RNA sequence: UUCAAGGGCGGGGAGCCAUGUGGACACGACCCGAAUCCGGACGAUCUACGCAUGGACAAGAUGAAGCGUGCCGAAAGGCACGUGGAAGUCUGUUAGAGUUGGUGUCCUACAAUACCCUCUCGUGAUCUAUGUGUAGGGGUGAAAGGCCCAUCGAGUCCGGCA
RNA sequence: UGAGGCGCCCAAAAUGAUCGGGACUCAAAUCCACCACCGAGACCUGUCCGUACCACUCAUACUGGUAAUCGAGUAGAUUGGCGCUCUAAUUGGAUGGAAGUAGGGGUGAAAACUCCUAUGGACCGAUUAGUGACGAAAAUCCUGGCCAUAGUAGCAGCGAUAGUCGGGUGAGAACCCCGACGGCCUAAUGGAUAAGGGUUCCUCAGCACUGCUGAUCAGCUGAGGGUUAGCCGGUCCUAAGUCAUACCGCAACUCGACUAUGACGAAAUGGGAAACGGGUUAAUAUUCCCGUGCCACUAUGCAGUGAAAGUUGACGCCCUGGGGUCGAUCACGCUGGGCAUCGCCCAGUCGAACCGUCCAACUCCGUGGAAGCCGUAAUGGCAGGAAGCGGACGAACGGCGGCAUAGGGAAACGUGAUUCAACCUGGGGCCCAUGAAAAGACGAGCAUAGUGUCCGUACCGAGAACCGACACAGGUGUCCAUGGCGGCGAAAGCCAAGGCCUGUCGGGAGCAACCAACGUUAGGGAAUUCGGCAAGUUAGUCCCGUACCUUCGGAAGAAGGGAUGCCUGCUCCGGAACGGAGCAGGUCGCAGUGACUCGGAAGCUCGGACUGUCUAGUAACAACAUAGGUGACCGCAAAUCCGCAAGGACUCGUACGGUCACUGAAUCCUGCCCAGUGCAGGUAUCUGAACACCUCGUACAAGAGGACGAAGGACCUGUCAACGGCGGGGGUCUUAAGGUAGCGUAGUACCUUGCCGCAUCAGUAGCGGCUUGCAUGAAUGGAUUAACCAGAGCUUCACUGUCCCAACGUUGGGCCCGGUGAACUGUACAUUCCAGUGCGGAGUCUGGAGACACCCAGGGGGAAGCGAAGACCCUAUGGAGCUUUACUGCAGGCUGUCGCUGAGGACUCUCACUCCGGGAGGAGGACACCGAUAGCCGGGCAGUUUGACUGGGGCGGUACGCGCUCGAAAAGAUAUCGAGCGCGCCCUAUGGCUAUCUCAGCCGGGGACCCGGCGAAGAGUGCAAGAGCAAAAGAUAGCUUGACAGUGUUCUUCCCAACGAGGAACGCUGACGCGAAAGCGUGGUCUAGCGAACCAAUUAGCCUGCUUGAUGCGGGCAAUUGAUGACAGAAAAGCUACCCUAGGGAUAACAGAGUCGUCACUCGCAAGAGCACAUAUCGACCGAGUGGCUUGCUACCUCGAUGUCGGUUCCCUCCAUCCUGCCCGUGCAGAAGCGGGCAAGGGUGAGGUUGUUCGCCUAUUAAAGGAGGUCGUGAGCUGGGUUUAGACCGUCGUGAGACAGGUCGGCUGCUAUCUACUGGGUGUGUAGGUGUCUGACAAGAACGACCGUAUAGUACGAGAGGAACUACGGUUGGUGGCCACUGGUGUACCGGUUGUUCGAGAGAGCACGUGCCGGGUAGCCA
RNA sequence: ACGCGGUCGAUAGACUCGGGGUGUGCGCGUCGAGGUAACGAGACGUUAAGCCCACGAGCACUAACAGACCAA
């Protein structure tokens, strides 16, 4: 047959790709030689469109002016700090280890200087719990518990615009408008409405899967599609 | 070969070469005849989808939130009137897009998809120009096996190839 | 009373009867005899030829002879010869005329040779030996040429119907030019342009080409000429993105991703230093000229030290205020024009860039001091300081002044106003959407001077300059969206400016038939049809009023009712409008949204929630999407995905993420099942590869085995919003469960038109209820649902030419004429018709009939008409796409091992290596990555296979290898999916031999046993069937291993007649067994019980392996065992409705043909009943038939195609008669019937469900008969069904996908050559004329039928009831004609009136070929 | 193709009658709700008016002229 959709997408076409030229800042930790000093002023709050979600721009004391993931709560005029003598406000950014157990915090480096990686999406936030002088244990938004080196910085609060799922799309047209703004093809065409020579579930003369869909971890590209891998399916038990 | 016996093959000198010709086998194999398969190339001037930069949508209808005033109320708020002007909202041959019926006209056509009437959409998932990207078991596809220059259940060109 | 001969009855078929026809009757029939004739290529006979043979001969050269016993022939074998090219030898011809060609003479059986005449004007042969791109009627053959077609189709159809009269030029004028008159185009048919074209632009000269006719014209032909820029574009900048170099990869590159650098990337339409006005040319123009202005750079000079921070460039969608120019309009004045019953109507009234100046809005400052005020269209503002007041900053493409006794105008060369595009400047709202960048400019003065190069510039920009082969009705971007009336309007209609008469052939006929578009049709009003398809109705605006249902939004313009003009005078809102809303009075018409513009309405049911998407080119839908619901994977060095690699998408992203799937808004819900399959987790034990390790083996090695054991599997568990499942039986079984809520004859229900009800005269429809559901059912989602819909079905009102039933009219064609001028198609012949025959579907054969030739128009019956090597079906050891637990492999994932790889069955470390960090350093770490290999998974991908037979193929079956009886025709051989039935072993005895013996069955004496008798064979002999056997081939007993090794002969397998394995018969050699011995034993009494090569194992001996010896391990001679049952041996599953090719009528579907079991009808016999009575009537059994309508069979005809069902329309026919006429019987009183006979003249109708044929149903009726014509009729129509591609449901399947199951949607080509007929002409024949006739023959249905009255309340009859002959009146159907009457038309005509234009008036044009409304003559019509 | 007429003529046209279709013309006069006036839809009269006719009659005014040909 043909390569299924999944096939195409790697290939990084146009109709697969992220309108990046569109996109304003790749938000990470500013760089701090040491001491902490650093701290700078909120100048504006924007909309991230590659994240659906508000922006803080900032001027730094050294000049430097730059967008950062913004906690909720930041506004205009406040005065945000980034080292390891941060205060403990929210907006700050220190690592994990100068942070009070206890403390919702986001943007959490999965090592040291990395800028950021965990919980950063619209009003998620993570939760230091244990300390250490090895071992920092924040519960990431997904519930998981990770072990993290205390030397990996995080900023203090929740991501703003929290509750944004709150709201349904109503219209397919709301679903267009923030698509067209992410690397995704959308709409989305179900496989057993396909043939059967652009998918595994395509064919019949109704329209149902051809065998289980539940597929292996070891199936290949082009048959894995369905339930990869579910260690179980349904909502009973 | 065989204890033995019995069988198999061969044996009392005709071949070799040349020329014509009959026939066999491989090769295009008397000649034409078809749907393939494979290689390397050429195409997104059509079209599909995405991106960049521009452009387009008479007029009318309905009247969401919000806000105002007045009345009622302890309050909660409620009621009336106005204001406001929302909507993949309505009417609409505005422009523009689409293509339901007539199974009309045409069917050596005006036309290798046309004409007329009728009909759908017409502020949005909208229409459109130009630029730009994705290439052949690959694209592209709101999925019809649709579309990729009158070519698609695997484009076109030449070659493999007689 | 028996028999015979001939005939008669029995006896019905579709275009015109038949014996070949005529026709025949003491025969021209039939039978018995007879006589004479005709009649083949046979037979006889003369001559000749060929072939074979004989004699002679070198000869196959002659000559002679023989053939009663020689003379046909497709495929094929054999053999002699003719012609062509060029070579060679030998030898000839030709300018006193070669070859070739045309016509003609002679020879040869013939291929072919030769001559003569003419033409031609330079080459040409013969013999012999060679040579070979050597011979054509054919291939839907190739190329070229040419005829018919035919002076035919097209040059008409499009909402753009366009011209006419004069004149000019010219050889020539319908279409070239001038004038007038008349028209067409208004977002275009006007103006400016992008792309694209490329000289098409202008001038002159032309007409051979092109131009749908012509042309003096031209986008044509030829020759010249034409495009001028500091301030318009390009150029410069950067966008998506592209390239180049470097780096790295790759076997390699012209290949490839990332990272650096550089460059490229916008001409209408991104950003951007600067130009305006006038004039000028045949053709350019913000470019030239005149005038005026401006920008940038540089130089000089004065000023200035400032100078880079900031601003700008620079930005989304929706609503809106303010400023404001042009335009348009209004008022008044001036200038010019038009009109002439008034006094109106039209045009103009001008003047730039630029320089200077003014400034609303926003923001801010001071003053002020609001506790309720300020303000808006709206939101809003304020003691954190409202209003007011004063001030800073600050806009237009705008005002104002200059520019300008510039320019322009014949002149005047205005002033105000409203509404205000452009342009300027604000306020508000929206986002799960956030709406470029860079160059540049500003910041940052002024004088003077110099410089400002390079490229583009013509023209078209489209119903003739672009793309579409064309001067193509198609396609193709931007700006002018402010010209007038109109009105909501960028709408219609009408009209300016501007353009055009080139959507480029004309002339003629009241102009017929027929066709395209269209108008109007009385009465009826969907009766039409699959269906209201098509058409029609309704319509604008205001007032009143508005149901069920509902997600409260909606439904809704529901429905329904009323109003609507003009004129006079007014009121109200507002600053006002040339804006809006009303009032009073007057008044006209059939009609006041008067044209135009402009919804028909209501209800029930099904589907999908909605807007949206789709099969460019037969499917717009219920299909796709969607929000919403749900499950799955993943903590980012991730999950998923692309790449060979280097690398990459997701990702400027981070679980409120994004990937992978299912379901598909809302509402109420979503039961039971984990056995199978899938996925996932666990796992004592079992299984589980390679490396390393251990054992054996080998001086090593191959090799065999062990130990250990990863993923995986077994096993256990979890999981169904995972694939999917939810039955039979009883008051459990398969296989886990055993169908819950709901829904239900469903778009799912076979039976089926289910039953009941609604509705209708009548309802296979629709809706409601019931419902055992062939075969409903819960995210394979169930139920239900407001709103929405070019989605499917149904009902009502309204409407109407859909119909009854057609008519008249309008326009363009058609027809005739001038000009232009194709194509399809053509083996030949052809004036046919009826029958027959024939490969069974004939213009051509056979017999008859008819037929004078040619031509014009027509509608298409036939040429199984033209078009297409059938797309259905089968066949081919064809193809492709698709599927899967088909075969075989290949990617990829998981896992063990080795290398990188290091130190001290679990552990630490650091140094490689990896990741994080700018670095310091941090994390990880001998793992991971990468290279190599092993095991598991592995339709993600590739190549293939998936057999044959067969009354087509499939399903079923195996007649696919074997044995027997019969078929099989008394030798042998012999077919079918022929009839009966068997074999794929079993046996150590059930083999072999010898001895002894005789069996079944019956009888008699003491079903065991014993005795006697009869007893040729019926017993027994392993197993089919047939055969054999009695001192045995059987039984009993004993002994034995011949069921032995080796090697043959022969038969069979395979008749004849080649072919292997296998089998058998009969020998020999050797060794044995038993017997006294002859002898028997080559397995079982005979015919079934079987298997190649390659490879392996096995048996005994021997041969052999590369210079040589030893060892190991190989190779071989002979043979045994292991299987190919498709059995003379491949290793092997399906779908295609997305399909494709080669073919086949070798083979199926419709139709034809044959048959006639079936079906229809009849006859013979007549049991029987019919109160008695076979035969008034009904009529069994059985028997004999006829038809060719049904159904089946067959496979003859067609697969280089004979278009399907039904319907419709139009024609002919049959009779087995439904009605009508004439009759017979009756269980015939009458009336009404029942049955039968003759009879085909005429009639046999309208409707409701259904696509139906059929059939059911209703009301009428004299009756509402059946059948044939290719199941008549698609070069006639329709297209509802069947039967393509889309989609759904149920069932089946793992799946692709399947299902005479259901369901929604789904295309109808062609110009008529011949023939046929309907009508019209021209000629010839009879043989100059006028007029009038005849009548061989031909056609008719020209008439069919019914009702009523008198007869008559009569005959008959108890009565009830109730005729007839005859005479009358009328109706219906059909037929022919006609228009006084009624009616239709009537784009002749006359009137009314809306909008607009001509100034008003008068009088007119347009509004589609009448604007609309009202009336309507003639004619034509019903 | 057919039929009729052709000056010894009524065949076609013009004109005038007759017979028909519409429904009362232009202009002028009077009235007219009103309005200072300007103006004024419309009513009545003149007016069975005006306009029109594919038919008939009268009527040689116009045109059926001129003339060609075939023919035993
Ligand atoms: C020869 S072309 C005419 S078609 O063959 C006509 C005939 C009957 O007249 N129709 C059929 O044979 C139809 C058969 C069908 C079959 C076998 N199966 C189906 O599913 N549908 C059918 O129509
Ligand atoms: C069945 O009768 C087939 C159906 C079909 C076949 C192929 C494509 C679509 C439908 N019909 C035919 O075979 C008709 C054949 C016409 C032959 C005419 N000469
Ligand atoms: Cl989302
Ligand atoms: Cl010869
Ligand atoms: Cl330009
Ligand atoms: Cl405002
Ligand atoms: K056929
Ligand atoms: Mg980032
Ligand atoms: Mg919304
Ligand atoms: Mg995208
Ligand atoms: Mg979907
Ligand atoms: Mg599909
Ligand atoms: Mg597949
Ligand atoms: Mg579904
Ligand atoms: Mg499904
Ligand atoms: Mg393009
Ligand atoms: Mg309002
Ligand atoms: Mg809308
Ligand atoms: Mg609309
Ligand atoms: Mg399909
Ligand atoms: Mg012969
Ligand atoms: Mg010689
Ligand atoms: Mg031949
Ligand atoms: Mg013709
Ligand atoms: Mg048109
Ligand atoms: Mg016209
Ligand atoms: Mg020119
Ligand atoms: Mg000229
Ligand atoms: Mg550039
Ligand atoms: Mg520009
Ligand atoms: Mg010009
Ligand atoms: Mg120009
Ligand atoms: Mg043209
Ligand atoms: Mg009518
Ligand atoms: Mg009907
Ligand atoms: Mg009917
Ligand atoms: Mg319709
Ligand atoms: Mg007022
Ligand atoms: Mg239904
Ligand atoms: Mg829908
Ligand atoms: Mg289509
Ligand atoms: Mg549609
Ligand atoms: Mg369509
Ligand atoms: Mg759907
Ligand atoms: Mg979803
Ligand atoms: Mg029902
Ligand atoms: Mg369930
Ligand atoms: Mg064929
Ligand atoms: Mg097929
Ligand atoms: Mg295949
Ligand atoms: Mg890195
Ligand atoms: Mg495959
Ligand atoms: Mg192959
Ligand atoms: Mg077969
Ligand atoms: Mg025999
Ligand atoms: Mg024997
Ligand atoms: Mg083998
Ligand atoms: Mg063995
Ligand atoms: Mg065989
Ligand atoms: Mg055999
Ligand atoms: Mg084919
Ligand atoms: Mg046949
Ligand atoms: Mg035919
Ligand atoms: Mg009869
Ligand atoms: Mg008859
Ligand atoms: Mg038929
Ligand atoms: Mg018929
Ligand atoms: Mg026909
Ligand atoms: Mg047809
Ligand atoms: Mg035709
Ligand atoms: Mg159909
Ligand atoms: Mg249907
Ligand atoms: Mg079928
Ligand atoms: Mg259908
Ligand atoms: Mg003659
Ligand atoms: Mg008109
Ligand atoms: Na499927
Ligand atoms: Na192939
Ligand atoms: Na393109
Ligand atoms: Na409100
Ligand atoms: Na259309
Ligand atoms: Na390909
Ligand atoms: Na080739
Ligand atoms: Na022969
Ligand atoms: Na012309
Ligand atoms: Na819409
Ligand atoms: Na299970
Ligand atoms: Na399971
Ligand atoms: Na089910
Ligand atoms: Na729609
Ligand atoms: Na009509
Ligand atoms: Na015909
Ligand atoms: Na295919
Ligand atoms: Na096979
Ligand atoms: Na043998
Ligand atoms: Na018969
Ligand atoms: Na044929
Ligand atoms: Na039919
Ligand atoms: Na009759
Ligand atoms: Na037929
Ligand atoms: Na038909
Ligand atoms: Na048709």
């Amino acid at each position: 047959g043909r390569r299924i959709q999944g096939q195409r997408r790697g290939r990084g076409t146009s109709t697969f790709r992220a309108p990046s030229h569109r996109y304003k800042a790749d938000l990470e930790h500013r760089k701090v030689e040491d001491g902490d000093v650093i701290a700078g002023t909120v100048v504006d709050i924007e909309h991230d469109p590659a994240r659906s979600a508000p922006v803080a721009a900032v001027e730094f004391e050294d000049g430097d002016r730059r967008l950062i993931l913004a906690p909720e709560g930041v506004g205009v005029g406040d005065e945000l700090q980034v080292g390891v003598d941060a205060e403990i406000a929210p907006g700050n950014t220190l690592p994990l280890a100068e942070i009070p157990e206890g403390v919702p915090v986001c943007n959490v480096e999965s090592s040291p200087g990395d800028g950021g990686k965990f919980a950063r999406a619209s009003g998620v936030n993570a939760q230091l719990l244990t300390h250490d002088r090895n071992v920092a244990v924040v519960k990431l938004p997904s519930g998981e518990m990770k072990r993290l080196d205390p030397q990996c910085r995080a900023t203090i609060g929740v991501v703003g615009g929290g509750g944004r799922t709150d709201k349904p799309f109503v219209k397919a047209g709301n679903k267009h408008h923030k698509m067209k703004a992410r690397g995704t093809k959308w709409p989305n065409v179900r496989g057993v409405a396909m043939n059967a020579v652009d998918h595994p579930f395509g064919g019949g003369g109704r329209q149902h899967p051809g065998k289980p869909k539940s597929i292996s971890r070891n199936a290949p590209p082009g048959r894995k599609v369905g339930d990869i891998a579910s260690k179980r399916t349904g909502r009973g038990g």
